[PDB]
């Protein structure tokens, strides 16, 4: 250790817009509908009109025609995690450095934040600065089940204090 996840894990932690997404398979990308790039024509080199996206409460998901991250296999994306979980975020900070951050996850909940209607889950980061900071959206929120990881989530925001955290989660 004492990264956790395994390199190709943290490898589809990918830095994008005013943030970071995740992807989830060589065709599948998700991030934070906050810190998506706007006004462009095209994604990682890709047209809009080769991309379905779907964008609601925070989350947005890409599906691209063309395989952009072949060498990955496909993970599972929850729509969140059980309550109570122990869960981590894999954040990579602008100067590279790995961080992967315990957090357990509460009740998934509509909640507006700046305005923004997010849907998604709170979760306090575990005692052991320590925490995320406004750079880190995007991050993945990850567990492992068997021997596989999954996915459940993406960080979304945070309290003053930095104790509470919000991922945006997909809907079913």
């Amino acid at each position: 250790d004492d990264d956790k996840a395994p390199p190709t894990l943290w490898s589809r932690v990918t830095k994008f817009g005013s943030g970071w997404g995740f992807w989830v398979s060589p065709t599948v990308f998700i991030t934070t509908t906050h810190v998506v790039p706007t006004g462009v024509k095209e994604f990682f080199g890709e047209p809009l009109s080769s991309i379905a996206i779907h964008q609601a409460g925070e989350f947005t998901q890409f599906r691209f025609s063309k395989k952009m991250r072949p060498d990955l296999t496909g993970m599972v994306l929850e729509e969140g995690c059980p309550e109570g979980t122990v869960c981590s975020v894999l954040i990579k900070r602008d100067s590279g450095e790995l961080l992967p951050l315990a957090v357990r996850m509460g009740a998934i909940a509509s909640m507006r934040i700046q305005g923004r209607l997010v849907h998604g889950q709170s979760g306090m980061l575990l005692t052991g600065d320590l925490g995320t900071i406004p750079g880190d959206c995007g991050a993945p929120y990850v567990h492992k089940r068997g021997n596989d990881w999954v996915v459940c989530g993406v960080h979304a925001a945070a309290t003053k204090s930095g104790n509470t955290v919000v991922c945006a989660v997909q809907a079913g």
